[PDB]
DNA sequence: CTGCAGGGTTTTTGTACAGCCAGACAGTGGAGTACTACCACTGTGTAAGACAGGCCAGATC
DNA sequence: CACAGTGGTAGTACTCCACTGTCTGGCTGTACAAAAACCCTGCAG
DNA sequence: GATCTGGCCTGTCTTA
């Protein structure tokens, strides 16, 4: 991912950290093939709910993510309390 | 005094002649001009407290 | 789904150096009017 | 002897 180790988490390294690529690069590390599925699907959920708050006005630029936010966060929370509990 | 109406005033606003210089037009073949994405990649978020469990110290009986 | 940068490049695009004629727009003397905006004075309430 | 409380020291978390 071409990302140096860090002192403090800055928002820039925080934008290059959560992307599907970064996760699929750290997917090679964890041997369990169930977990790959889990954290990977987790990250995709997060990418889906991120533009909701981070975009200036979600009502226009990202409406379909917005309407799905509650349900999406639901799958997310259920995934944490289930697998990562 | 107000109202409008002939004309005054001076001054605008342009058209009237006629000659003439300037720079735009258009060509070119391409010059080398100027302004363009594009490329990874960055800088600014910076210190305390709360809370759980241990367990030893030491007062109280 | 920050943002305002950061220099070199290759891209593109535009706009320039000579040869020429031709064109419109614009200036100069006074003459000639018609508008421009007062203030007059004139005639009326 | 042995409680309770507070202690420090650790010891993790969360924001910064």
């Amino acid at each position: 991912m071409k990302l140096k180790p860090v002192m403090r988490m800055n928002g820039n390294y925080a934008r290059r950290l959560m992307t599907r690529e970064a996760v699929e690069a750290v997917c090679e590390l964890v041997p369990s093939e169930e977990r790959r599925e889990a954290l990977l699907k987790l990250m995709d959920l997060y990418l889906q709910m991120k533009p909701v708050w981070r975009s200036t006005c979600p009502s226009r630029d990202c409406p379909d993510q917005l309407c799905q936010y509650s349900y999406n966060s639901q799958q997310f929370a259920d995934l944490l309390s289930s697998m990562f509990k």
